[PDB]
């Protein structure tokens, strides 16, 4: 599968359970 490489520079997720998770921490504020 094309994996995340825009989405987010230096730390990239093999999981998107985890992204998932990271998600709802970059999204507050």
């Amino acid at each position: 599968g094309q994996q995340y490489t825009a989405a987010i520079k230096g730390r990239t997720f093999r999981n998107e359970k985890e992204l998932r998770d990271f998600i709802e921490k970059f999204k507050g504020r």
